DNA sequence: CTAAAAACATTCGTTCACGTGAGTTCCAGTACAAGTCTAGTC
């Protein structure tokens, strides 16, 4: 909902991460094992990444759609991190 | 020549000064993680 109160939450996140905000939303709404291997991962921001230097909004939803549908809580965590690009582990490149 | 007094020798308990080993705990230093780096218009 647009009004509901996980809409709210994620909009208004105070722009406590938005993405500890999506996994708690996600944990009750999503599946608990997924099945995209490491590879499907990186083809799928390959394309959301040339999408988006063309122009094109509709293959990026879908395939934020598969991602969504076929990842855990955690792994949608974790991918919304690195989109974010702001990977926090406590352990520096070095 | 003998007795009394003074001096010397050894032992014992106590206190003080230092030195040295061992066990426990605190702390000052060092390593590392993370944030910041100017401000605005179009």
């Amino acid at each position: 909902p647009r009004d509901g109160k996980d809409a709210l939450k994620l909009l208004n996140y105070r722009t406590g991460d938005f993405a500890m905000i999506a996994y708690f939303v996600l944990k009750p709404r999503c599946l608990q094992k997924g099945s995209l291997t490491i590879q499907q991962v990186n083809d799928l921001l390959d394309s959301i990444a040339s999408n988006n230097s063309a122009k094109r909004k509709d293959l990026i939803k879908k395939s934020l759609l598969q991602l969504i549908t076929q990842s855990s809580a955690l792994e949608q965590k974790w991918l919304i991190r690195m989109i974010i690009k702001d990977l926090k582990l406590g352990v520096s490149q070095q």
